[PDB]
């Protein structure tokens, strides 16, 4: 009953010690929900974007570890707002393996310092709206020290703000995903 896309900062800012918790982040994400009707697909972003599995690539091969292990960092600028364009027309696309009816969720993870990206999120948030994508945020490294930050998470996240962001050092985000999955 959902869909759930992983979109991850592999940008120059991204220390390799927080690209790392990334990965384990969203791998332990995929285990917990392991024997569950849900799908993933993951792409990692800079200035260039690299789509790791599709849903469909998820469904032939369920295996986190197999499929988050083999991911490098990008490095390069900082393209969030193109990165949730592409999510949003290429991963939830029923050609890759996503479903009709599904409950479609986006989990963003970056330090909230978009960089160099033609596109600004006014320019694509309500395109995931429009497509009834849930967007959560996942915050790194210093993302949550300065006002800048903290409200590029913001704008990044499904209303209100405090119900859809999170930090990657702990599992709160996942907590509130498998209770909006149990009560949906
Ligand atoms: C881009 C060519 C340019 C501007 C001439 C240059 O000399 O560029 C230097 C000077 C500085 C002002 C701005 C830069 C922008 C991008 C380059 C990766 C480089 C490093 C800064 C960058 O690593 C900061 C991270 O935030 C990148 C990201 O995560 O988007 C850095
Ligand atoms: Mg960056």
């Amino acid at each position: 009953d959902s869909d759930i896309a992983f979109l991850i900062d592999g940008s120059g800012s991204i220390i390799p010690h927080d690209f790392r918790r990334m990965k384990e982040f969203v791998s332990t994400v995929m285990e917990q929900l392991k024997k569950s009707k849900t799908l993933f697909s993951l792409m990692q972003y800079s200035e260039e974007f690299r789509i790791h599995f599709t849903f469909k690539e998820f469904q032939n091969n369920p295996n986190p570890r197999s499929l988050v292990k083999p991911i490098t960092q990008l490095l390069g600028r900082t393209h969030t707002a193109t990165g949730i364009r592409k999510v949003v027309r290429e991963l939830f696309n029923i050609t890759n393996g996503a479903r009709k009816n599904a409950f479609k969720i986006l989990v963003v993870i970056t330090d909230g310092e978009k960089f160099g990206d033609p596109l600004g999120y006014e320019d694509v948030i309500p395109e995931a709206d429009r497509e009834g994508v849930i967007r959560y945020v996942i915050g790194v490294g210093d993302a949550f020290r300065s006002e800048k930050s903290r409200q590029e998470l913001n704008t990044i996240a499904s209303k209100p703000p405090r119900d859809h962001v999170f930090q990657v050092n702990n599992f709160e985000a996942l907590k509130t995903i498998q209770n909006q999955l149990r009560e949906k």
